[PDB]
């Protein structure tokens, strides 16, 4: 089976990057080719859909440090991204609403990918959605979280997306989110972000049985993305939850 590998990123605009994920997920039709997207953001805090920003992040210190606030479409908690974090998202056809198995399946593909790099990791084991590390959506190199993920599901389609800490600033990450339990892939093995990407293309290909081939977004996906940015992701009402 053939998939679309999208190397699509706007690191200088996190809000547009998130628009892209929502656009690709929302224009997907059951039966389409599965999509693996790789991207980075520059200094950004991304809060979950249901989160109150001021409760989750130090907004004053974000301004001061030129950190972008963005709200994403999925749930889950707040995360700091910079160019040392590799993001990737998967949108595929879905026959069920089994979100637990989606995470488990994607986590397996991650674990297999990291093995290629010589890094031993496992999905966390705890069901407690509010803890910093060791959740079933986290990937743990032993005691250290090296990756988090969130997901959404609807009739016909499912979205999973992750941020892996490759060479992120772990001190800013802790300061922004209002440290001892996170680590970088490079804390373990000497790899570049491109070697990590390549390991993940291979691990997801082998694990999911998909031949991912480089592709670009369609005009329909683009246009939806631009529309979502224009009407939603670029606004303060969306990002900060302001009413009017």
């Amino acid at each position: 089976m053939e998939g679309r590998l999208l190397l699509l990123e706007t690191p200088g605009n996190t809000r547009m990057s998130l628009a892209y994920d929502e656009a690709i997920y929302r224009s997907f039709q059951y039966g389409d080719k599965p999509i693996l997207r790789f991207y980075r953001h520059d200094r950004s805090v991304i809060i979950g859909y249901f989160q109150v920003a001021e409760e989750e992040v130090d907004l004053d210190y974000m301004k001061k440090n030129g950190i972008m606030l963005a709200r994403r479409y999925t749930g889950g908690g707040a995360v700091y991204h910079d160019l040392g974090d590799l993001n990737f998202s998967v949108v595929r056809s879905s026959d069920d609403m089994d979100i637990t198995s989606m995470f488990r399946t994607m986590n397996e593909a991650v674990v297999n990918s990291l093995r290629i790099l010589g890094l031993d990791a496992r999905p966390g084991e705890l069901n407690d959605v509010s803890i910093p590390v060791n959740k079933k959506t986290d990937i743990m190199a032993g005691e250290k979280k090296i990756m988090g993920a969130a997901g959404a599901m609807r009739k016909g389609a499912k979205l999973w997306h992750a941020a892996m800490l490759v060479h992120t600033d772990l001190d800013m990450l802790s300061a922004v989110l209002k440290r001892e339990r996170v680590a970088n892939v490079t804390d373990f093995v000497d790899v570049s972000i491109d070697e990590v990407r390549n390991a993940l293309i291979r691990g997801f290909s082998e694990t999911l049985h998909i031949d991912f081939r480089e592709d670009t977004i369609t005009e329909k996906e683009e246009s939806l993305a631009r529309e979502l940015f224009d009407k939603k992701y670029s606004t303060e009402e969306w990002n900060m939850g302001l009413l009017r």
